């Protein structure tokens, strides 16, 4: 009886003052002019709070060379780590992995500094290492057995890394590459999460739920190609490397193919489930923007209902509709903070497919490749409201006071 984001929900999607972020302007200097960075995630403790080692926060980003064409960054994505004392001025720590990383390239995941001090960097293994032609095979992997050393000079991630595949789609609850109808299947973005109530350990991910041909599972056969879902796995032992697949938390069948970078924020007594999604990944008959969509339930595996009636929590303005993507929500005292990356700006009207037309120079310099100004939002049951913004990629601790409104 899997909770569903319905077409009746998506029909109501609409930009409002409460969901539209201000215009993102490029930052005054680049932390790494040589590197474009997107899809960023935080080094968290087991409960999910932002980890702090010797006064440093650590974050992870997908990175590619700046001189590389934006549209192709996905084929050569490499995980770099950055560290900061304040939350604003990040230092490049370089690549996280020195060795046998899984897949031809690495896609987004999450990071855990366990109570025992062991580091787990969950990532998506895209393709297979040293493949001839690029494949779009996605498997949830981890680089376990890391050490995080912090002096007063910086942070180094050291020691031998142990790389292993954690999960591949079953074929019943989560669609495999073979079963993929319509657009390319999804099985990526592993996000670690300890339920503060049960104490049980889970791993959320983006998947697709298989729909047999002629199933009539939808009011139009073409719509059933859009079978995006938020999958979850459980660790009985709590070991961050031992997982068993569970039933999906939420399905967007007949609505959207890509329910990207799923994550849960628990607030007072409620579970808010957030997913980033594209306008181009919407089923026909539906019109929604690139945005963060959100659902709420009284339990982690509960009857999720969409925030603001439609599910749209946060989106870009009409006149810069691709300026940010890959938003991650996290709690700060009484606020919710949301950090995306600075995506595509100054298009003048152009669609994403049209950007590929432009000269290499004209394509670079319509791409930020930095952290977006982190948005401050207020949750009010099943209703959300944008309250303001902070500096570009400010990730503060709960111990830090934010500017007044
Ligand atoms: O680069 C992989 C990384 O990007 C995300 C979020 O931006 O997905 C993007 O790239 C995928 C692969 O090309 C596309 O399928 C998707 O449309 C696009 O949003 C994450 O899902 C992933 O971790």
């Amino acid at each position: 009886a899997t909770p569903r984001w319905t077409r009746e929900h998506a029909s109501k999607i609409e930009r409002t003052d409460e969901t539209v972020v201000p215009i993102i302007y490029p930052p005054r200097e680049d932390a790494a002019p040589e590197i474009n960075g997107w899809d960023t995630w935080f080094l968290r403790e087991r409960d999910g709070s932002i980890a702090t080692v010797g006064g440093w926060r650590v974050i992870f980003s997908l990175t590619a060379p700046a001189d590389l064409l934006p549209g192709k960054r996905h084929d050569v994505a490499e995980i770099r780590y950055f560290y900061s004392r304040d939350g604003e001025t990040w230092f490049d720590g370089g690549p996280v992995f020195e060795g046998g990383t899984r897949g031809s390239r690495q896609w987004a995941g999450s990071a855990l500094l366990d109570d025992d001090g062991r580091l787990y960097v969950f990532y998506t293994a895209s393709g297979r290492a040293g493949e001839a032609e690029i494949t779009y095979e996605q498997r949830l992997a981890v680089g376990s057995g890391g050490s995080v050393v912090a002096d007063d000079d910086g942070v180094r991630i050291e020691g031998p890394f142990a790389h292993g595949v954690l999960l591949e789609p079953d074929g019943e609850r989560y669609e495999r590459e073979e079963q993929s109808r319509g657009m390319i299947y999804t099985f990526r973005d592993p996000w670690f999460f300890e339920d503060p109530r049960s104490g049980k350990t889970y791993l959320l991910f983006e998947a697709n739920t298989p729909i047999p041909e002629g199933a009539g599972a939808c009011g139009d056969p073409v719509w059933e190609e859009f079978n995006g879902s938020v999958g979850i796995a459980h660790s009985p032992t709590g070991d961050p490397t031992d997982w068993e697949l569970c039933d999906p938390l939420l399905e967007g069948i007949c609505v959207n193919q890509e329910l990207e970078r799923p994550h849960v924020v628990v607030r007072n007594g409620f579970y808010y489930l957030f997913v980033s999604s594209h306008d181009h990944t919407f089923a026909p008959g539906l019109e929604g923007p690139d945005g963060l969509y959100g659902f709420v339930a009284d339990s982690l595996r509960g009857e999720y209902r969409p925030l603001n009636g439609s599910g749209l929590v946060l989106t870009n303005p009409a006149n810069a509709p691709y300026q940010a993507y890959s938003w991650v929500a996290f709690s700060h005292r009484e606020e919710l903070l949301v950090s995306g990356f600075f995506n595509y700006y100054d298009l003048g009207g152009l669609t994403l497919d049209d950007v590929a037309t432009l000269s290499p120079d004209e394509q670079r310099a319509k791409f930020g490749g930095t952290l977006a100004p982190t948005v401050r939002v207020a949750l009010s049951g099943d209703r959300t409201r944008i309250t303001g913004t902070l500096s570009h990629g400010r990730i503060p601790l709960e111990s830090e006071e934010l500017p007044d409104l």
